[PDB]
């Protein structure tokens, strides 16, 4: 059996066929052929063999059912059958469709772009917990941004350093308290050290100042320890934890998801290593397919990059990400958004008003930075965010905040 | 009259080029190439975003800070860009946690806008980094032993089609495979559970058949079964398997992830289980030369934690990946490494008896090979596809020409007929 | 007692626990009888080895020099008191093999 014998550019998918779209470059070979083994390899392979072809597989055929020209390559949609697919498993849906075509001899690249799960397969998957209205509603916050802040250096601090400073953070106004991707669990920061002691910074500053305080803790390990470190931060009063999804792997994540579902905690997805295979335009998987996967499991928050007169990813590629994890899909609750990559007060308005008022903005070396320290930082950080919110220019603010004057002269 | 301190870090801090490292510090190895900065400033981005970063700050430094900064030691061209080496010292990792190990490593780095490029090489981690790992339970002597096969390559079958079996029909082909010599029946990376082929259902059922065909041949048989799921399931299909009497479990390492393999290894560690890791998913990082992380690092991540054997390429004219990559990584995999027992490369794509000399040759005997296509495809059927794989196997290592064994085996003559007539 | 600066030295020479005492203790399960019983060994004494050198011994050369130490006639291997597990010697690994070498040479 031959590659366009999955090639039917005629075809009509049903509306419980799942759809994926890839860009890819032949080698050698012609765009059909090309097109034809993608939806081969992530279906049911060749046969020809003397031997009874089994009787679901012809049932179970995907088909390329739109090819086009596009750039230095092509873009194919490919229908696929749920026969294909173990529900629920988004595991077994990424070895099918993101596995060996990426290793194809016959490609010179290959790019999955976007995925379209039918209801009959989004049905089996919940979703964010909390999602936007679920956080916004837990953390008190109806309107604005809710803002976080790594402390900088990122590693080090012992369990007392790390109160100190996540007292002076959450005081001056920040929301959230992020720990860094790579400080998990240390001799000198213990992490069930770390939760006691932590969550008791937590509630004094919340008693002191009267607003919700959280922490993005990070659990990322094997599954069974971050499994016990998530009943440790639900056990103290915690309502998040913070795991690095793709570090930690689809496996993982479906199952913490359950494990988050009873310990009433949202999950605040950092997406450290997606950059191996999301940056290249011409290879690997797209950090919207990325996403999509990730909402669709149920993280609550995830990281998607900014635009920044020093930093700045692609405007057009973000807004596309963010557009996406807000929109209704069903029953599938919509994922804040995170903004990092250094951000700063005077930053905050034109943030706002490209990428709207449901972020969570992510801003520590500049409040760390401060010239007054992190504390003043922190105030500067909510004050510029109010004055965005209120159409208020940054210097009449400034005239009443002099956490965000001092910000604004550097 | 106080006299503050303001502590910077800058980038070029973390480069020291004259530094010697510790026998007791882990080195990581990265191509890369600059992009609007030095090549000096972008490894110290490098070194800094793996450690423990830059900043500008009034409040007083974590006085494991300055312990815990990443050096880069090593800084020359290579080709278009750039190689670094780095060392870290061990207070920057979580021991036994190599999930936080490439969250450190081959995490943020790669998508540092002052590098068009990156990719890690590899990573040499210290006696007292490596010694919190246990490596493969089995690796090469342990599946040698078990499987009853001292010397020879062992075999490995995956069906084709490679979807759309139901139980019934998979235990006629596995009958088949297992009949005709074929020592393990493998399941393909997209194949796990489904409603005409439920997993538990193929567990009992292919057992058995596996139990028959070792009575039968008076051989032993196995079987790469797919436990690939959510965590969970997979830890209890797992169970399943030690409970029919299985001592292989097969993962989609790449796509379940770091997180659930370091898990699952302490699962099969209970239950007397090989992991066969297989690698779907890996060329989205692994394929570009210029940027990601390489097939040696994930194979040396997936060896410490301990998977047993592991799909790494071959040398055909219709799969032939690159020669000397390859055989660097089956070195490695194979290569006295402290307390970590060998791992058995797994040779696949589009092998055939007529390659087997070649093969050998080339990679040794310490091989599994996967012949699926060239098996399936036997004019005579698979049972007779599985005879001629054997016989091909059984000449190389004899140092017995192909064309004077096939005298003796009508399966293996009518393999190489085949290959003639379907040869432009 | 043994820090008092009233004495100089001290000495626990003996104690003598009367029967109400003694009868919350079970003693040995085995004892010689017990042990002489499962080893099959009814008037020799028994023998025992720690094999030389005391440490650094992986699975497979642990097992190595106990197939030899067993079947030349030592009726008990013995581990040295430094040497517990490690990472070139675990001790479920070691269980695993040196059993199953042990079952061996009883055959």
């Amino acid at each position: 059996e031959w590659y366009l014998d999955f090639v039917d550019l005629n075809y009509e998918p049903g509306r419980d066929e799942l759809i994926v779209e890839y860009y890819f470059e032949p080698n050698g070979v012609s765009p059909e052929e090309a097109a034809g083994r993608i939806a081969s390899e992530s279906s049911i392979g060749t046969w020809t063999t003397l031997w009874k072809l089994p009787e679901m597989a012809k049932r179970s055929m995907a088909k390329v059912f739109y090819l086009e020209k596009h750039g230095e390559g092509y873009i194919a949609k490919i229908a696929y059958p749920l026969t294909l697919f173990e529900e629920g498993s988004l595991v077994q849906l990424f070895s099918a469709v993101a596995g060996n075509v990426f290793g194809m001899k016959a490609l010179k690249n290959l790019r999955l772009l976007d995925f379209h799960p039918p209801y009959e397969y989004l049905r089996h998957f919940k979703g964010p917990q909390f999602g936007v209205q679920g956080i916004r509603e837990f953390m008190g916050v109806k309107d604005r941004p809710l803002t976080a802040t790594v402390p900088k250096p990122k590693m080090g601090w012992s369990v007392e350093e790390y109160a100190e400073i996540a007292y002076e953070l959450w005081s001056g106004g920040i929301d959230l308290l992020k720990d860094d991707e790579n400080f998990t669990s240390f001799p000198f920061n213990r992490f069930e050290e770390r939760v006691r002691k932590l969550y008791r910074v937590r509630d004094r500053v919340e008693a002191e100042t009267g607003e919700t305080k959280e922490y993005l803790i990070n659990i990322t390990g094997p599954v069974n320890i971050m499994e016990k470190r998530a009943e440790m931060v639900a056990n103290e009063g915690g309502q998040y934890v913070m795991i690095d999804i793709v570090v930690a792997g689809w496996s993982a994540l479906q199952y913490m998801r359950e494990v988050t579902e009873d310990l009433g905690l949202a999950i605040h997805a950092h997406r450290a290593m997606h950059a191996a295979f999301t940056r290249n335009p011409r290879h690997g998987i797209t950090m919207l397919a990325l996403a999509k996967a990730a909402r669709m499991i149920g993280v609550d928050q995830i990281h998607t990059g900014t635009a920044v007169g020093k930093m700045a990813g692609n405007y057009e590629e973000i807004k596309r990400i963010n557009d996406f994890l807000l929109s209704k899909w069903e029953h599938i609750r919509p994922v804040f958004p995170v903004a990092s990559g250094g951000l700063h007060p005077g930053l905050m308005p034109e943030l706002i008003r490209l990428f709207g008022k449901d972020l969570v903005i992510q801003a520590g070396g500049g409040v760390m930075g401060h010239p007054d320290g992190p504390r003043a930082g922190a105030k500067a950080l909510r004050d510029a965010i109010d004055a965005a919110i209120e159409g208020v220019d940054l210097d009449e603010k400034a005239k009443s905040s002099p956490e965000l004057k001092k910000s604004l002269r550097e």
